[PDB]
């Protein structure tokens, strides 16, 4: 019964609302190179909700053989963030107006739900999307302690829509934030928008799996079925 039950969807942000990912990805994988580490393309895509720090220290301990230390982390993350703002802004992800639309006219109501705290796609939200979310029901780096793969961000949602689990879904596109929706007991819907098997996603727990944004939005009145 989930049109009867459903009251709110929780969007993910970077990979589901904004195509952010590619440019988070060869940001982390270019920064990486130029100081002789390997992060592939695909493998910053698994680490994709994980603190600079945690995404930096797995490649020092993997490739290095020790842990970065803090100033490795400060400098190695400012470069990143160089590397990304230098890249063209990230548009819209297609597909996901429409289903913010869809979901809006069905009466539902729009969350955010991101461990991201970049300033910069945060405040594009509203610029991107005006009128589909509200601050008040936003879940962001600021809210809480722990990040994906942590279901904290996901239980914050519920408790901040004043939300039972069974009257959410949420729209993930990572492995790490699919284990987060799925261990806050929220039906999770994973969209495959980058370059990992699907398999990683059903892995992490998720409930239903889609190839895009746009191939939900299409197939979201027989998922209300
Ligand atoms: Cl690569
Ligand atoms: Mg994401
Ligand atoms: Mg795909």
């Amino acid at each position: 019964h989930m049109r009867k039950k459903l009251k709110a969807v929780l969007f993910d942000m970077d990979g589901v609302l904004f195509n952010s990912m590619p440019y988070h990805s060869e940001a982390w994988h270019q920064v990486m190179k130029t100081h002789g580490l390997d992060l592939s393309r695909e493998e910053a895509y698994m680490h994709e909700g994980r603190t600079g720090a945690s995404t930096i220290n797995i490649v020092f301990q993997r490739e290095l053989g020790k842990e970065a230390t803090q100033e490795e982390i400060e400098s190695i993350y400012h470069e990143k963030s160089i590397l990304f703002n230098s890249y063209p802004e990230a548009e819209r992800m297609p597909g996901a107006w429409e289903l913010l639309q869809k979901v809006k006219s069905e009466g539902l109501t729009p969350m955010v739900v991101t461990g991201s705290g970049q300033l910069s796609l945060l405040e594009r939200l509203e610029h991107n999307f005006p009128g589909m979310f509200h601050k008040e029901l936003m879940v962001t780096a600021f809210d809480v302690k722990y990040g994906k793969p942590n279901p904290e961000p996901y239980l914050m949602a519920l408790k901040k829509g004043g939300l039972k689990a069974d009257e959410a879904v949420v729209i993930e596109n990572a492995p790490l934030g699919v284990e987060a929706g799925h261990k806050a007991g929220i039906f999770t819907i994973a969209v495959n928008t980058g370059p990992l098997d699907g398999q990683v996603l059903l892995d992490a727990g998720a409930d239903l799996l889609f190839p895009s944004m746009q191939t939900l939005c299409d197939s979201w009145d027989t998922i209300m079925l």
